[PDB]
C-alpha cells in the first residue's frame, strides 16, 4: 500500500520502527534528496477532508441558522471519534506510571526491614518493577502517534476551505493583512498544535490527587500539609510569568524605538562628515542603549528566579511534614519516609506540561473566532441571460444599478451594440464610466432592469497584474503554444526591440528582478495577452494611458482595425483622438445619457461634445573560536569559575539536605536502655534518644541556606551575561563603523541595518535562557549518578556500555534530524510566492474564468509541503523511544543490586539509593534537546566577530582674509580600477571673486566639489589655500571652516535647536539675527514653544520652502570665508529662486562664491565662467568676453538655451 505506515502491524506502529531504514540510508549517503523522501499517505488528502467539513458545515446551517452557528461544535464532531482513544491511552499510562512507586517501593524496603533468605519474593519484585517500566513508555508512544495523525489531517482540511472561500469575493475591502497571513498561511499551524500538543489536559490533576489521597492513608493528619505546600506554592510562579511578560513588552517598545534612530542616521553619512558632527549622535545613542539596558536587567532577574521549580519544592515539603510529624511524639521507619518521598518525587511530572496545554488551547479559540468570522460573506452571482435577438451581444433597458458602500452611480441607462462593431464611450473625471464597466461585469448589485449577457470577456485593467513566471507562459497565460500567432502578435504589438533588451532571451522572469520595467512595456504585454487570449467581446480600459502617439498609431492599426475587426470592442478612454474611426461614439454625463449617433451625427448636432472637442483642439558548524570569543569578551577565566562554583554549591546543598534526613534515622536510640514495662531493655525507637531538637535545627538551618544561595546564584549569572553581550557588540563595533571609507559604496546599507536589530536580539533575549538550563541539567545528572555509586561501589561496571551505546545513537539521530529539516525549510517559500501572487489582483483572475487552475496549484503544492513535516515529527519520537529503554535498564540493574546484597547494609542506605535512581527518568531526552538548541544561537556572535576583525604641522589660524585658491595639476580615481576623472586640472581664483561652473553631466562637475573637502584622496599634484598645502593641515582643522549647500534639504528628529546648533557654541541674539535675514522669524514666532517646538522626520512640518531657508539660515550661522553652491534650484518655484538669490546676494557679499549649476543666468552674473568637458578645463574668462566669441561653447549653449523660447 505504497506508505509504509499503511502496513505496519501494532507492534511496529507502537515503536515506530517503519523509519528505520531511513536512517541507515541518511548515514550510508550523507544527505537526503526529494526524489526518495516519501509521497503521501492518502487518508489525507485535501479533497476528501474538505468534503467532510463542507458536508457538516453546510447541515449544521441548515439545521440552526446563520445566528447562533458555531466553529466549535463542528470542529468537536469532525475530531471525535479518536480523541477518545487518545483519552483511554493516557488514562492507561498515567495509571500504570504511579503503581510503581506506591507498590513495588514499598514492599522491597519491607523486606529488606525483615530477618529472612529468600530468593523468589525479592526476582518477582524485580519482575513487576521492570513490568510497570515497560507499559508506562510504550502506552505514552501511542498515544503520540494517534495524536499526530488527526492534528495533520486537521490542518489540512481547514487550510484548503479558507483559500477555496475567498476566490469569490465581491466586497475586497480588507488590507493584505488578514488575508494573506491569518487565514490561508500559518494561522493553520496553530490549529495544528491544538490537537498535537493541546489535549493532554487530564494528566497533572488526576495522579496529583491519587498521591494526596495515598500520603494522607499511609501518614494521616501529620501527612497533611504536602498539599498546602503545592497549592501556596504554584500561582506564584504564574505571577513572576505575567511580570516577566510586562516588562518584556516595555522593553520591545524601547529598543524599537532604538532601532528607528539607527536607520534614521545610517545613510547621510556625507552630510554627517562634511561638517564633523559625529559628536550628536554617539550621545543620543549611548542614552537609549542605557534606557534598554536597565530595563532588559530587571526583566532578567524576574524571568530567572523561576527555573528552579521541582527539587526545591520536594525539599521544602518533606522537610516541613517529617519536623512537624515528629516534634509531637509519633514513631517513623525508613519504608514510611522513602516511600513518602519517591510519591512526592512523582507528582511533579505532568505539571511539567499542563500550561503549554492551557495556552495552544487560548490561541486556538482565538483563531477559531477569527475563521468563523470570515466565513460568512456575500457570495458571487453571475448573469446567465440570454439575449432574445441571437444578433444582439449585450442588452440593457431602464436598468439601474446601485454600487455597495448603497451608492447609487447609474440611473435609466440603456444602449445595444452588435456583434463587429466598435464602440467608443467618452466621459469627464467623475461621470461614471468606471460604474458601468463594473456593472457590466456583474459585479454591481441589481436593483431594476433586465440584464442579457452572450460572449467571452477579455478584461485590461489600467494596471498591469505581472505574475511571477517566464514571459512565454506570462503571455500565454496558460495556452498551447504556436509560431506564426506568436510572431503575429510580436509585430502587431511591436515587442521585437524589447526582446534584444533582455540579457538571455524572452525566458526571464518579470517578478522582482533587478531591472524592473517600464509601464508602456507592461501596457503591451497587457494587450499581447489578452489580443492572444482570443476572446468575443474586448472590454478596454484606458490602455493607452501613457503612451507616445506614435507607438499609439502602430499598435491601433496594427491590432484594434485588423484583428478584431469582426471582434466586439468596448472602449473607454477620456482622449478624443481614435474616436474619429469608431463607428459609435456614447456620451456619458451625470449618470445620464446625452448623445447617441456616429461620429457625423455628433458634429451635426453641435451639443456638448463639440464644445469639449474645440477646448481640447484649443553551515553550522561553529568552531570553538566562538565560544573563546564569548568567554573572553565576558571577562576572563575568573567569571567562569565564579559561576561554576555558584551551580555546584547550590546542587551539592540539595543533596546534603537529603543526605542529612538519611543520617537521622539511622541513629535508632543510642545505646539506651529504658525500664519500660516489667523488665529492662534496649529500645529500638527513635523517639526514646534524648537528642532530638538538635536535627531539627539543623533541618531548618539546612532550608535557609539553600534558599539564600539560590538566590544569590540567579543574580550574579543575570548580570554576568548582560554585561557580556551589552560591551562587545555595540562597544566595539559602533565605534568601528565610523571611520571607514569608500566601504560604505560597495556594500548594500540594507545589510548593515540588519545585524544591528535581530542580532541584538538573539544575543539579549535567547541564549542565557537555553544556556541556563542545560548547565543545571548536566549538572544534576552528574550528581545524581554520583550519588547512587557512592553508596554501592560496584555500580560503576554497567555505566560503561551504556555509556558506549548513547555515543552510537545520538551522532544516527543528529544527522537524520538535520537532513529531514532542510527539506521543509526549503520546500516552503513557493508556496506563500503562489499565495501572494494570487491575493494580489483578483479582478483579472476573476475576469475570464480562472479559479479551478488557481486551486489546483494551491493543493499539490499544500501535499509536497505537508510530507516532510510528518517524517521529521516521527524521527523525534523514535530517539525519544531507545533512551527510555536506556533509563529502564539501569533502573532495573540499580535494584536488582540492593536485591542481591541483603544482612550487611542498613535499611536507610537502601532507601536513599532508590530514592536517587526513579530521579534519573526522562532527562536525557531533554538534555540532548536543549544542546541543540543553545548550539543553534551561537552563529550570531560568529557573523559580528567577523564583521568586527574585516603629523604636527600646526600653523597659526591665518587661513581667512587673503583665501587664495589655486589648483595645481589635481589628479584622482573614484576607485583604483576605474579612469582617471580630473587630467591635469589647473586654475587660480582670485579672492572675493564669483566664479560660476557649467557644463554637461559626467564631465567632472562634482568631482571638485569631492576633492575640495579631501574626502578621497588625490593622486597628483597640490592644492594650496592660502598658501598653505591642503595635504599638511589636519582633516578637522581644514573642515571646520569651509561649507556647501547640499542639492537636496534634509532634517533630523528633535526639536528646532538642535537641528539650527547641537554644539551649543551660539547664543540666541545670533540665532534671532540670522532667522531675520532670511525673513523667517515670524514663522518661528508663531510657533507656541519657538525655537522648542518639534521637528517630524524629514521635516514634514514645513514646506520645501522653508527647509531651504532653514539651510540657508545654518550656512549663515557659520559665518565661513569660502562657500559653495550646488544645484538649489532643482523643483523650486521662482519666487522663492529671486529670494534665495537676494537674500544671498545680500548676505554672501563678502566672501568667495562658487556656484555649480544647470542655469546659466544664476552664474551669468558672475566674474568669470568656467567650462568642463571630459575632465578638462576648457574656458576661463568673463562672460561678455565668451558671450563675444562664437567659437566659445558657452556661448553656444547660451544660443541653444535662448532658441528654446524665442523659436517657440
Amino acid at each position: 500500500h505504497q506508505h509504509p505506515v499503511d502496513n505496519a502491524g501494532l507492534f511496529s506502529c507502537m515503536t515506530f520502527s517503519w523509519l528505520s531504514s531511513l536512517a541507515r540510508v541518511a548515514h550510508k549517503k550523507g544527505e537526503l534528496s526529494m526524489e526518495d523522501v516519501w509521497s503521501l499517505s492518502k487518508h489525507e488528502s485535501s479533497d476528501v477532508n474538505c468534503r467532510r467539513l463542507e458536508r457538516l458545515w453546510q447541515e449544521e446551517l441548515n439545521e440552526v441558522g446563520p445566528d447562533a452557528a458555531s466553529l466549535r461544535r463542528v470542529v468537536w464532531i469532525f475530531c471525535r471519534t479518536r480523541l477518545i482513544l487518545s483519552i483511554v491511552c493516557l488514562m492507561i499510562t498515567q495509571l500504570a506510571g504511579f503503581s510503581g512507586p506506591a507498590f513495588m517501593v514499598k514492599h522491597l524496603l519491607e523486606y529488606t526491614q525483615a530477618t529472612e533468605s529468600n530468593l523468589q519474593y525479592s526476582l518477582l519484585l524485580v519482575l513487576g518493577l521492570l513490568l510497570t517500566e515497560i507499559v508506562r513508555s510504550w502506552s505514552l508512544a501511542l498515544t503520540w502517534a494517534l495524536n499526530y495523525r488527526t492534528g495533520v489531517r486537521l490542518r489540512g482540511a481547514i487550510l484548503t476551505m479558507a483559500f477555496k472561500k475567498i476566490l469569490k469575493l465581491k466586497n475586497i475591502k480588507e488590507k493584505s493583512l488578514g488575508e494573506l497571513i491569518n487565514i490561508c498561511s500559518n494561522d493553520g499551524q496553530r490549529m495544528f498544535e491544538a490537537a498535537a500538543v493541546g489535549s493532554l489536559l487530564a494528566g497533572g490533576p488526576v495522579v496529583a490527587i491519587l498521591g494526596m489521597i495515598y500520603n494522607v492513608i499511609i501518614l494521616g493528619p501529620t501527612g497533611f500539609l504536602g498539599s498546602a505546600v503545592f497549592i501556596l506554592f504554584y500561582p506564584a510562579m504564574m505571577f513572576a510569568s505575567r511580570l516577566t511578560a510586562y516588562f518584556r513588552r516595555k522593553c520591545v517598545a524601547a529598543t524599537d524605538e532604538r532601532v528607528q534612530k539607527m536607520n534614521e542616521v545610517l545613510t547621510y553619512i556625507k552630510f554627517i562628515k562634511m561638517y564633523a558632527w559625529v559628536k550628536a549622535f554617539s550621545q543620543s545613542v549611548q542614552k537609549i542603549r542605557e534606557e534598554e539596558r536597565r530595563i532588559l536587567e530587571k526583566a532578567g532577574y524576574f524571568q530567572s528566579i523561576t527555573v528552579g521549580v521541582a527539587p526545591i519544592v520536594v525539599v521544602i515539603a518533606s522537610v516541613v511534614t517529617f519536623s512537624v510529624h515528629m516534634t509531637l511524639g509519633f514513631d517513623l521507619t525508613a519504608a514510611q519516609a522513602f516511600t513518602v518521598v519517591t510519591v512526592f518525587n512523582s507528582m511533579t511530572f505532568a505539571l511539567k506540561v499542563t500550561p503549554f496545554s492551557v495556552k495552544s488551547l487560548s490561541e486556538a479559540s482565538v483563531a477559531v473566532d477569527r475563521f468563523k468570522s470570515l466565513f460568512l460573506m456575500e457570495e458571487v452571482h453571475m448573469i446567465k441571460n440570454k439575449p432574445a435577438s441571437p444578433h444582439i451581444k449585450i442588452e440593457m433597458k431602464n436598468a439601474t444599478l446601485a454600487w455597495d458602500s448603497l451608492q447609487r452611480t447609474l440611473h435609466s441607462i440603456d444602449l445595444e451594440i452588435q456583434e463587429g462593431k466598435l464602440v467608443g464611450i467618452c466621459g469627464s473625471v467623475g461621470s461614471g464610466k468606471t460604474s458601468l464597466i463594473s456593472a457590466i461585469l456583474g459585479q454591481m448589485t441589481l436593483l431594476e432592469g433586465s440584464i442579457a449577457i452572450s460572449g467571452t470577456f477579455a478584461y485590461v485593467a489600467q494596471q498591469a497584474w505581472i505574475l511571477n513566471a517566464t514571459l512565454r507562459d506570462n503571455i500565454l497565460f496558460g495556452k498551447e503554444y504556436d509560431e506564426e500567432r506568436y510572431n503575429s502578435v510580436l509585430n502587431s504589438c511591436c515587442l521585437r526591440p524589447d526582446l534584444a533588451i533582455l540579457p538571455s532571451s524572452d525566458l526571464t522572469e518579470i517578478g522582482e528582478r533587478g531591472a524592473n520595467l517600464s509601464g508602456g512595456q507592461r501596457q503591451r504585454i497587457s494587450l499581447a495577452r489578452a489580443l492572444y487570449s482570443d476572446r468575443s467581446i474586448y472590454i478596454l480600459d484606458d490602455p493607452l494611458s501613457a503612451l507616445d502617439a506614435h507607438v499609439g498609431n502602430h499598435i491601433f492599426n496594427s491590432a484594434i482595425r485588423k484583428h478584431l475587426k469582426s471582434k466586439t470592442v468596448l472602449f473607454v478612454t477620456h482622449q478624443l483622438q481614435y474616436l474619429v474611426d469608431c463607428d459609435e461614439v456614447i456620451f456619458m454625463k451625470e449618470g445620464c445619457i446625452t448623445e447617441r449617433g456616429t461620429h457625423e451625427e455628433l458634429m451635426n448636432l453641435n451639443g456638448d461634445y463639440a464644445t469639449i472637442f474645440n477646448n481640447l483642439l484649443l553551515q553550522g558548524s561553529v568552531p570553538w573560536s566562538v565560544y573563546g570569543v564569548y568567554i573572553q569578551a565576558a571577562g576572563g577565566p575568573l567569571a567562569f569559575l565564579v559561576i561554576m562554583a555558584l551551580f555546584m554549591l547550590n546542587v551539592g546543598s540539595t543533596a546534603f539536605s537529603t543526605w542529612w534526613l538519611s543520617y537521622w534515622i539511622k541513629q535508632g536510640s543510642g545505646n539506651t536502655t529504658v525500664t519500660r514495662g516489667n523488665e529492662t531493655s534496649v529500645s529500638d525507637s527513635m523517639k526514646d534518644n534524648p537528642h532530638m531538637q538538635y536535627y531539627a535545627s539543623i533541618y531548618a538551618l539546612s532550608m535557609a541556606v539553600m534558599l539564600i544561595l539560590k538566590a544569590i546564584r540567579g543574580v550574579v549569572f543575570v548580570k554576568g551575561t548582560l554585561r557580556a553581550s551589552s560591551r562587545l557588540h555595540d562597544e566595539l563595533f559602533r565605534r568601528i563603523l565610523r571611520s571607514p571609507m569608500k566601504f560604505f559604496d560597495t556594500t548594500p546599507t540594507g545589510r548593515i541595518l540588519n545585524r544591528f536589530s535581530k542580532d541584538m536580539d538573539e544575543v539579549d533575549v535567547r541564549l542565557p535562557f537555553q544556556a541556563e538550563m542545560f548547565i543545571q541539567n548536566v549538572i544534576l545528572v552528574f550528581f545524581c549518578v554520583g550519588m547512587i555509586a557512592g553508596v554501592f561501589p560496584w555500580f560503576l561496571v554497567a555505566v560503561g556500555p551504556l555509556v558506549i551505546l548513547f555515543s552510537v545513537l545520538h551522532i544516527v539521530s543528529r544527522v537524520l534530524i538535520r537532513e529531514l529539516k532542510r527539506l521543509d525549510n526549503i520546500t516552503q517559500s513557493p508556496f506563500l510566492s503562489h499565495i501572494t501572487s494570487s491575493i494580489q489582483g483578483l479582478a483579472t483572475i476573476h475576469a475570464y474564468n480562472k479559479g479551478q487552475e488557481f486551486l489546483h496549484r494551491y493543493q499539490e503544492l499544500l501535499d509536497d509541503n505537508q510530507a516532510p513535516f510528518f517524517l521529521f515529527t516521527c524521527a523525534m519520537r523514535w530517539l525519544a523511544v531507545r533512551l527510555d529503554l536506556i533509563s529502564i535498564a539501569l533502573i532495573t540493574t540499580t535494584g536488582l543490586m540492593i536485591v542481591l546484597m541483603h544482612g550487611q547494609i542498613p535499611p536507610a542506605y537502601a532507601g536513599l539509593a532508590i530514592s536517587y535512581a526513579v530521579q534519573l527518568t526522562g532527562l536525557f531526552q531533554f538534555t540532548v534537546r536543549l544542546a541543540s538548541e543553545t548550539e543553534a544561537r551561537f552563529t550570531s556572535v560568529e557573523r559580528i566577530n567577523h564583521y568586527i576583525k574585516t603629523k604636527n604641522k600646526a600653523p597659526s589660524p591665518d587661513w581667512p582674509q587673503e583665501g587664495e585658491v589655486t589648483f595645481e595639476n589635481a589628479e584622482m580615481r573614484y576607485r583604483e580600477n576605474l579612469p582617471l576623472v580630473l587630467k591635469k586640472v589647473s586654475f587660480t581664483i582670485k579672492p572675493k571673486e564669483k566664479i560660476g561652473i557649467v557644463g554637461r553631466t559626467g564631465s567632472g562637475k562634482s568631482s571638485l566639489g569631492m576633492a575640495l573637502f579631501r574626502l578621497v584622496e588625490l593622486s597628483g599634484g597640490c592644492i594650496k589655500i592660502d598658501g598653505v598645502r591642503i595635504s599638511d593641515i589636519g582633516l578637522a582643522d581644514l573642515r571646520s571652516k569651509l561649507s556647501i549647500i547640499p542639492q537636496e534639504p534634509v532634517l533630523f528628529s528633535g526639536t528646532v535647536r538642535s537641528n539650527l546648533d547641537p554644539f551649543n557654541q551660539y547664543t540666541e541674539d545670533q540665532i534671532w539675527d540670522a532667522l531675520e535675514r532670511t525673513h523667517m522669524k515670524e514663522c518661528i514666532a508663531q510657533l507656541p514653544l519657538k525655537l522648542e517646538s518639534e521637528v517630524m522626520e524629514n521635516g514634514d512640518n514645513f514646506s520645501v520652502g522653508e527647509r531651504q531657508l532653514l539651510c540657508i539660515a545654518r550656512a549663515l550661522l557659520r559665518h565661513c570665508k569660502i562657500l559653495i553652491l550646488d544645484e538649489a534650484t532643482a523643483a523650486m518655484d521662482t519666487e522663492t529662486d529671486l529670494l534665495i538669490q537676494e537674500t544671498i546676494r545680500e548676505a554672501f557679499a563678502d566672501c568667495t562664491m562658487l556656484t555649480i549649476a544647470h542655469r546659466l543666468h544664476t552664474v551669468l552674473g558672475s566674474d568669470r565662467i568656467m567650462v568642463l568637458a571630459q575632465g578638462q578645463v576648457v574656458e576661463f574668462d568673463t562672460p561678455s568676453v565668451l558671450l563675444s566669441n562664437d567659437s566659445s561653447r558657452f556661448y553656444a549653449m547660451f544660443a541653444a538655451a535662448e532658441n528654446k523660447v524665442a523659436v517657440k
